[PDB]
DNA sequence: AGGGCTGATCGTGCAAAAGTCGTGCCAGCCGTCT
């Protein structure tokens, strides 16, 4: 429930996944739009040795300060005024397990030639402590393929991603996994009553569920957990079945 | 019974005002030649 149930194909991959944690290589992730892709890399780091591990997965490309790539390992505060170097880093957070690349598909053409280089030779040092790089123990990239990059060739420097094709891990559709999808938005529908303090699931009218069934699931689980949350409010009760489904609260009456 | 406040610990720069040096150069004088 709170875990990846996942569909039969998704199931193997899952198994392939897991197996591939202790596998500590570099490694570029793809997953759907509200598929969830992070959840399946936490099980596999736990499956993983790195477990033990930090697993600093990246913020979202976040940028705070100005040490931007120096933020990978940079310096504290001079000694004369504040506290010591004291040896942070971003590159260093992710020590002796996992580490994890999110937002990656914001990227410019410039800092995707950056990234390829990083790849090919990678380096870390800081005025501020710092430890070598070339290790990146199990590191692993992701979110790059919300923004492809030179699809038609162009767009960021992924010629280079062409020619570094260290393994890729692709997203079927919600709609296509055809897994225990009604089970699993029960599972959310139970956890959120529980968070709803609701007095008991209201039920559902299977007329309902196949009637929600009619949807792309542009979001995925995302997005079935949004309808649902949105359906729910709207039923607001645990009265009767809930032979209404939340399409979408864009709308007018 | 409730608040405050405390300080364990927090080191290799450089700048501020100020001077001092570079450099010349103007006033006087006496050796001189007038
Ligand atoms: N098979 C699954 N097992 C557990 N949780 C899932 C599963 N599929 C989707 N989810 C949920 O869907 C949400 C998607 O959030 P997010 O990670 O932003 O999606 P994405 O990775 O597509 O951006 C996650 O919070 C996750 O809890
Ligand atoms: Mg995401």
């Amino acid at each position: 429930d709170n875990l990846l149930g996942e569909a039969n194909s998704f199931l193997e991959v899952l198994e392939q996944v897991s197996h591939l944690a202790p596998l500590d290589k570099p490694v570029l992730i793809i997953g759907e739009r509200g598929t969830g892709k992070e959840l399946i890399a936490s099980r596999l780091h736990y499956l993983s040795s790195r477990w033990q591990g930090p697993f600093i997965s990246l913020n979202c490309a976040a940028l705070n300060e100005n040490l931007l790539d120096s933020e990978l390992f940079g310096h504290e505060a001079g000694a004369f005024t504040g506290a010591q170097k004291r040896h942070p880093g971003r590159f260093e957070r992710a020590d002796g397990g996992t580490l994890f690349l999110d937002e990656l598909a914001t990227a410019p053409m410039m800092v995707q030639e950056k990234l390829l280089r990083v790849i090919e030779y990678g380096e870390l040092e800081r005025v501020g402590g710092s430890q070598p790089l070339q290790v990146n123990v199990r590191l692993v990239c992701a979110t790059n393929a919300d923004l492809p990059a030179m699809v038609n060739e162009g767009t960021f420097r992924a010629d280079l991603l062409d020619r570094l094709a260290f393994d890729v891990v692709q997203l079927p559709p919600l709609r296509e996994r055809e897994s225990d999808i009604m089970l699993m938005a029960e599972y959310f529908a139970i956890q959120m009553c529980r968070e709803i303090k609701l007095p008991l699931f209201p039920g559902f009218t299977e007329r309902a569920r196949e009637t929600l069934l009619n949807y792309r699931w542009p979001g995925n689980i995302r997005e079935l957990k949004n309808v649902v949350e949105r359906s729910v409010y709207r039923h607001g009760t645990s009265d009767y079945p809930l032979d209404d489904i939340i399409i979408d609260p864009f709308k007018r009456r």
